[PDB]
């Protein structure tokens, strides 16, 4: 039901990935995790999840963000799934915005996607139990994201504010309804009826929310897909008109590649350790 695929020391934690039978997702699903020195002593540790965006796998964060030397100083564990169900028994679209590589972390309610693209319940239900129940862990867990997982990282939080300690994004899609590859995925995944859609909108749900999640979003000034998919301005006005606790931050010169995630990780890291602790 679970197999132990990669252990490769690093920054003298371990980073590790796995593959599993998943009941959510009713297909074989793989995760990596990284685990700090603090967990060989018998210590837990709070988790970071990371969610990755559109073609990543489990290991893009793993071996392009740099953060296990920090998370290794700081103790903190992260794991990350990988962005949707895989294989052959299940379904795909030939796009790098559709089907596997992006399950945009909704539940899909439409065929032939609904059979295995859970990935909404795959985080915040399974995956949680299935880490807690095999690593030395805590229950104090955070959230984050890069793109479509910038999306999942917010909307799971602001849905389940007493289940993580804080959230943070890097480049986040905050208006999926309003941008194309929200609407495109959304419509496969969800159907025509945009009344669905209302709670996997980040900005939507942050202007709704009853309970706050602290939250730190990271945008590059010099990322192409800013205007037309990300939109962190509509994010901060959200944030404005519902009293959310948000810090926005925009980086001159910066892009949407893992070398702004790499550059400004580390400020994430600190930020989740202060409320995971
Ligand atoms: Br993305």
């Amino acid at each position: 039901s679970i197999e132990n695929l990669s252990s490769n020391k690093s920054f003298g934690g371990w980073h590790k990935q796995y593959s599993h039978v998943s009941n959510t997702l009713n297909c074989a699903m793989r995760f990596a995790i990284y685990l700090p020195p603090q967990a060989s002593t018998g210590a837990k540790v709070p988790v970071l999840y990371w969610l990755s965006g559109l073609t990543c796998s489990d290991e893009n964060f793993m071996q392009k963000a740099g953060a296990q030397r920090l998370a290794a100083e700081l103790g903190i564990a992260i794991v990350a799934p990988d962005t949707s169900p895989r294989g052959e028994g299940v379904a795909d679209d030939e796009g790098y915005d559709l089907g596997q590589g992006a399950g945009f972390y909704v539940n899909a309610t439409q065929a032939p996607w609904n059979r295995h693209y859970q990935m909404y319940d795959y985080v915040v239900n399974e995956l949680p139990e299935l880490i807690e129940s095999m690593f030395p862990v805590s229950d104090k867990r955070a959230i984050a994201g890069h793109s479509m997982g910038g999306h999942g990282a917010l909307t799971i939080a602001l849905r389940n504010p007493e289940r993580y300690q804080s959230v943070s994004a890097f480049s986040p899609i905050n208006n999926p309804v309003n941008c194309p590859w929200g609407q495109k995925a959304f419509t496969a995944y969800l159907g025509k009826d945009t009344d669905t859609w209302r709670e996997y909108d980040a900005s939507l749900l942050m202007r709704a929310a009853k309970q706050y999640v602290p939250a730190l979003v990271d945008q590059g000034e010099a990322d192409n897909f800013l205007a037309e998919q990300l939109k962190p301005e509509v994010l901060e006005a959200a944030a404005s008109s519902n009293n959310y606790p948000l810090e926005l931050r925009s980086h001159e010169g910066y892009d949407h590649s893992y070398y702004f995630i790499a550059s400004f990780i580390e400020d994430h890291l600190r930020f989740h350790s202060n409320y995971l602790n």
